[PDB]
């Protein structure tokens, strides 16, 4: 029930318009610096993958793994970058969606 939600909160959110730097994994070979600087990489087709196994016990470890992806972007992307800015629009939405159910 609670995952119920998930399913549909990641659906939103990969359809989302400021989705697109986050739909796939960054490949830290093609970005300097990625992998030394953002140890826990994540993404929504990662979080797809493991919802779609039965591999989140509970909606918390869900949300780690969103805050994950907005977290690593604000870490690594400044404000004013495209990507910076779609990380801080998908958090609002993130927090918005996850308030009105939990
Ligand atoms: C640019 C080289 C590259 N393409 C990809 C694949 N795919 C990854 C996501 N993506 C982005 O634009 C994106 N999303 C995030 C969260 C970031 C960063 C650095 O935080 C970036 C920069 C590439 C679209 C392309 N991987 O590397």
């Amino acid at each position: 029930s609670d995952l119920t939600f998930c399913e549909i909160i990641l659906m939103e959110m990969e359809s989302h318009d400021a989705a697109w730097p986050f739909l796939e994994p960054v490949n830290p070979r093609l970005v300097s610096g990625y992998r030394r600087i953002i140890k826990n990489p994540m993404d929504f087709s990662t979080m797809r993958e493991r919802l779609s196994r039965g591999g989140y016990t509970s909606s918390e470890e869900f949300a780690a793994d969103a805050l994950l992806v907005f977290d690593n972007c604000q870490t690594f992307n400044e404000d004013d970058s495209e990507v910076g800015k779609a990380g801080h629009i998908m958090r609002r939405f993130f927090e918005s969606r996850w308030e009105e159910f939990y």
